[PDB]
């Protein structure tokens, strides 16, 4: 009683995993596949006794009729358990095509449940991890519940029971020093494999590491066939992949050894006892203390009970390596950040449209606090822009606005509602946004650009086309709006990308527009062809902006400079001119 | 004969393959490799024999001692041969553990030659194929000539071998109609796989289609995470992916039921011939006509026949896969482009260092010629400069400077020597060029920047390093000189990686210095002590350039601008300003 309690609680929610909650009839599916478990485990004792008895009845002068009889029932059986293999009969088989519906249930289940829940983390988790491995965790995790369920129930937990049983029937039906013989063999037999099993995975790790290096050695050699074209040197990188090469060979051969010695050592444990067991069978059958037959049943019973148990290793593997995994999944799945609830949930209501700051300090990185106590606010159709010395200062301030991050000293109010308590639903569809780059995934573009909500409608989504001017490049494309777009489909441009944001944050509709722009090149008429469709839809809407250029400088309405948090300068462009700080010599610098 | 003289070739190249046509003992290997195949084949049927034997001497009273001496040969039997049949007998294990030296040879030998054929194409070979899917090919062409061999050498011959040997043994010593029994049920066993093997393929190429296709769903939905919270679409992005889920459920469900209705079909036939030969054996040996013991052998044969015959399915498609993917890499080894060569092979000699051209041609794109009858000349030490209206025609003087295209029309020669018949090395080793942007792959700086040449010393690379005047932020590093860089390791600048890169060129220390310059953004002080780099690694070096600046336009000694091929200006920088041409309207907006 060391490390019974620490399982316990883990066991009973796979308990809980592999039961279906709510499901009316799948539960009657596992109750039922549990029952042709036991059955076949009872075929499995069932057939070699008829064995026994169809020799039995052949070694001494018997009736035609009635041997006959017991060969047909003997080679029926031989047809409902498996032929060989612990597999491969109307049993067994018959398990699996049934079974194969409710892994579909607890696939689905377990890998949308995961998948929502990277889904509802905040954004500050996901820029620290690599996105690059969350993914393999959380795959991996899903086939490894499936695969440890599967295996633990199905394929270990039954080879032990008829391990049991048959120590049973030796000992209840034969003579004690069979079951003994046995007993021990089999003792011996999984204690050997699970030293050497445990021994063996040493050498596995190191050769699929050592692997997956000489592998990349070589993906980015030929990627980069540029360079090495230019320095001459083919024969160079021939000559070190001949090395990663060897050394690979150095880690394989050693593995590929030790499940060599695994195998004859187990073959050589089932050989020994076989041995044992047939010269003491034929002993006392000569002695005449038992029958002809008794000889050939403790045969095919060794070699039956041997078939399924070479299988021994690869499943303590898989199940070892499935049951860390699932427990790396389970602690992804405990992790949780989750920065913006509160039970109140009282959503916003829109009625002026005023943007007001009161006294706020940030610090998403560490210590180096972002934001000094800025305090500003606006009427309804004011149009605010943010330019001054470089730093993503603005750009937080955008993210906060968002409900991203939190503010750490104050509060910021939208129409004098906190913004705290409401629900992030409510606010993601009062405010609306159009970003620094936008990316468009692998689809047509007539769901993309119906993207901006669920109920997007095909003659308001032609309609919104014809209201961001994109219709011309659409039937510029081959067929239409059909059109395969994305990395798998066409490359567009920046101005493109743009008029795509506009487009669905038109058909969003939003209270307050948010703009951030990008130094994407691009003529300066389309450009303002561009800041003309913005600012119609920004038109009786407020408006804050990030800028570099002139024109989106000198349209302000109020003008705010900023510099490592902190309000420098204010007021609009000619004012600030006339004042000549850093405004006058940023605007020289412009040209 | 139909199909009989196109399989002979492709036969006869992979008969050359698994002979090692130099190696001194690896082809003793093999031979006795075949050798202990043949011997496990033989006790194939050396085993039940004994059986047979076994029980016969103790159906009737025999004295122990020889009883016990036939039955220990009988369990020594059973060592050798499988105790399970397939793998796991002595016989068999150390011909799998003795094999495994030959296959590291033949793998070492046909990847390495499939890495330096990709790596002896030409560029135009690699910027037209999707580079993405040249490397699976490549490498699934190897894992398949490897498995094919194993396969169709050892577990495929040899059990059509065993069937063979088996109608015989029954023919012969049997009656004639067990052998007819034991031909039909296998050559029944034999169509039922085949047919259905080659129906069931469709649902399994489908599954794995629409399997890469729901995965992609999800990877682009998390890594878009900021558009999705941009957007609120959590709810929707869930839902679609359920429904990608649940067509691949529904694809999923019809493969593994096919493979139920294989198994099921394969044990039906096997347990139907079981019970014909055990019925009819049944009623001689209770006609006295045979001996107890001949059921035992018919039972225990059937069953050692039908245990590797289980997994003929499986072998089927992997033949048929792996097959099919030599092929594919079989024809890409053949596909061959190789512009540059000439056997007359007379290498370059390097003696003034003039560069000449004269009248050529080009067009790398088809029709549209990008070079028009272009002709200049330069001395030893001369600075050239070339600069226009935007075109990757000057790109392509350097690239078809370099040998990577051929002339089309006229030729170039550099101090009056033909360019076309020089061996590449030779002209590789004569020039050298800093490029566009350079790209440094994964490994530490000390060897990136020996890479200039194999026999690049250490006290030469930090010389080199102190020339060039990394050292400060090579200090800057960590531990220095074995910092790790690259994508695995640390991210660098631009102007590192030029430095990088005027490092290695002066390590190769070449005849004449080509550049390419890029727009990266650099302050313009550091960008001319980088220039005064330049120019002192090519005082006394004839240079090339393209430019965008204006010190990098008038410091050339012989100006030249081009559009679409042609020749247009000509001079210095003070001669065309005075002149007027584009160059003075350029020049206004270069400013
Ligand atoms: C889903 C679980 C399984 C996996 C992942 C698996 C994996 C593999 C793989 C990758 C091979 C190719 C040969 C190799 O890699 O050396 C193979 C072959 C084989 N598997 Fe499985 N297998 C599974 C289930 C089974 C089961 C249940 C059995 C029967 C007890 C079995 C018996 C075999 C046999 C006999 C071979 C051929 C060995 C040879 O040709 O040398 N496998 N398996
Ligand atoms: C979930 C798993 C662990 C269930 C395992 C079930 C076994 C522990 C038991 C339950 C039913 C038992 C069987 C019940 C009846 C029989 C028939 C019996 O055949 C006879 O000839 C007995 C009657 C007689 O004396 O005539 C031999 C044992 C056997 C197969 C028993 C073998 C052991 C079995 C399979
Ligand atoms: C459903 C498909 C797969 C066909 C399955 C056929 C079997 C169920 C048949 C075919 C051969 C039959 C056997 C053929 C001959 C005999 C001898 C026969 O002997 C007598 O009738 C004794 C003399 C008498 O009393 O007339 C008893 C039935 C038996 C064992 C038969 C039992 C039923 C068997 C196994
Ligand atoms: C390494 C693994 C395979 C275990 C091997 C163990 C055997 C070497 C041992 C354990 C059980 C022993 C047997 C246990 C009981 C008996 C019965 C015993 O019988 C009698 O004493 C009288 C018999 C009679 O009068 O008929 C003779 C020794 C013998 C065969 C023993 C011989 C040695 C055996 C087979
Ligand atoms: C697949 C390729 C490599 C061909 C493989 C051929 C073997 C499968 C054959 C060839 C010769 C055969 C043997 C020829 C003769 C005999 C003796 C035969 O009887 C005896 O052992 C003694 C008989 C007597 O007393 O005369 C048992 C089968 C055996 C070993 C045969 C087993 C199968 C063998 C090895
Ligand atoms: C190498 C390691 C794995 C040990 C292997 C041991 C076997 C080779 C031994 C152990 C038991 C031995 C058997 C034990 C008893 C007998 C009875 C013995 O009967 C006699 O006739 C002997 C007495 C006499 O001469 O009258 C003949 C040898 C035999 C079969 C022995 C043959 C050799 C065996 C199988
Ligand atoms: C579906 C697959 C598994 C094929 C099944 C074929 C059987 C239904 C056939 C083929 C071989 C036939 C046998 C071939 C030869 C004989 C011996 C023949 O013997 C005699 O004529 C006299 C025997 C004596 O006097 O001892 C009786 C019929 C029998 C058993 C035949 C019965 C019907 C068999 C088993
Ligand atoms: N949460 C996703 C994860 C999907 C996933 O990880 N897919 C694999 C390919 S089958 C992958 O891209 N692995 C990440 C990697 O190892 O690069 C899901 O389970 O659907
Ligand atoms: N009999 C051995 C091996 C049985 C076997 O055939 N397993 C195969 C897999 S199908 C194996 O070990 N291959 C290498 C691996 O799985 O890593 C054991 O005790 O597990
Ligand atoms: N020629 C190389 C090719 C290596 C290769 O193709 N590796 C695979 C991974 S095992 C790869 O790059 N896959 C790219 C992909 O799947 O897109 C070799 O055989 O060593
Ligand atoms: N008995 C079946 C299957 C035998 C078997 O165990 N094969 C496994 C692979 S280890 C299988 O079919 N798995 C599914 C697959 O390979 O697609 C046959 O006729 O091939």
């Amino acid at each position: 009683q060391s490390t019974w309690r620490d399982f316990g609680r883990k066991l009973r929610l796979l308990s809980g995993y592999l039961w279906p909650r709510g499901s009316p009839a799948l539960q009657l599916v596992v109750l039922i596949c549990l029952g042709l478990m036991g059955l076949e485990r009872a075929l499995n004792v069932l057939v070699p006794i008829f064995y026994r008895n169809i020799v039995n009845l052949l070694t001494e002068k018997a009736p035609w009729n009635s041997l006959a009889w017991t060969v047909t029932s003997y080679v029926f059986l031989k047809f409902l358990q498996g032929g060989g293999t612990g597999s491969t009969g109307f049993v067994s088989n018959l398990r699996t095509f049934l079974w194969i519906r409710v892994q579909q249930f607890t696939s689905r289940r377990v890998e949308l449940l995961i998948f929502s829940h990277l889904h509802e983390l905040s954004l500050r988790w996901h820029l620290g991890r690599r996105t690059g491995e969350v993914l393999r965790i959380a795959d991996r995790g899903t086939s490894s519940v499936t695969g440890l369920l599967s295996y633990l129930v199905f394929n270990v937990i039954p080879t032990l029971a008829d391990i049991i049983i048959g120590i049973i029937y030796f000992s209840m039906f034969f003579n004690a020093w069979f079951g003994l013989i046995v007993f021990l063999c089999m003792s011996l037999y999984l204690t050997l494999t699970i030293v050497v099993t445990e021994w063996r995975t040493k050498f596995r790790r190191a050769m699929n590491t050592q692997e997956n290096a000489t592998r990349a050695r070589a993906v980015d050699s030929l990627l980069n066939f540029e360079t090495v074209k230019y320095y001459n040197a083919e024969s160079y990188e021939v000559e070190r992949y001949r090395e990663a090469i060897i050394k690979y060979q150095g880690l394989e051969w050693k593995s590929s050894a030790s499940l060599v010695l695994l195998n004859q050592t187990q073959n050589l444990v089932i050989g020994l006892g076989l041995l044992a067991g047939s010269l003491l069978c034929a002993y006392f059958v000569t002695e005449q203390k038992l029958q002809v037959g008794d000889y050939v049943l403790f045969g095919t019973y060794i070699i039956q009970l041997y078939m399924p148990l070479n299988w021994f290793g690869t499943y303590y593997r898989m199940i070892q390596t499935n049951f860390i995994d699932m427990e790396n999944m389970f602690d992804l799945l405990k992790e949780e950040t989750e920065v913006k609830d509160l039970p109140g949930a009282g959503p916003l209501r829109f009625q002026k449209g005023r943007i007001e700051f009161e006294n706020v300090h940030f610090s998403y990185a560490d210590g180096r606090e972002t934001l000094q106590d800025v305090s500003f606010t606006v009427m309804p159709g004011q149009t605010l822009a943010l330019v001054g010395p470089s730093g993503a200062g603005k750009s937080t301030i955008l993210r906060l606005l968002f409900r991203f991050y939190d503010i750490s000293s104050g509060c910021i109010r939208i129409d004098g509602q906190d913004i705290s308590q409401v629900t992030q639903a409510s606010l993601r569809s009062h405010i609306g946004v159009v970003p620094q780059d936008t990316v468009l995934f692998n689809d047509t573009i007539a769901d993309n650009i119906r993207y901006g909500r669920v109920t997007a409608g095909n003659d308001e989504v032609e309609a919104a086309a014809q209201a961001a001017g994109i219709h011309d490049a659409i039937m510029a494309f081959p067929e239409g709006y059909r059109t395969q777009v994305g990395e798998r489909g066409l490359k567009l441009s920046g101005g493109e990308k743009q008029r795509v944001a506009i487009a669905r944050t038109i058909l969003k509709a939003p209270g307050i527009i948010l703009l951030d722009e990008a130094t994407s090149a691009l003529d300066t008429s389309n450009e303002r062809a561009i800041q003309a469709s913005l600012a119609k839809v920004c038109a009786n809407r407020t408006t804050i902006v990030v800028a570099h250029r002139l024109s989106t400088v000198v349209n302000a309405d109020q003008i705010l400079v900023i510099k490592d948090g902190c309000i420098v300068e204010r007021g609009r462009h000619e004012a600030l001119l006339s004042r000549g700080g850093v405004y006058a010599d940023m605007w020289q610098l412009q040209q």
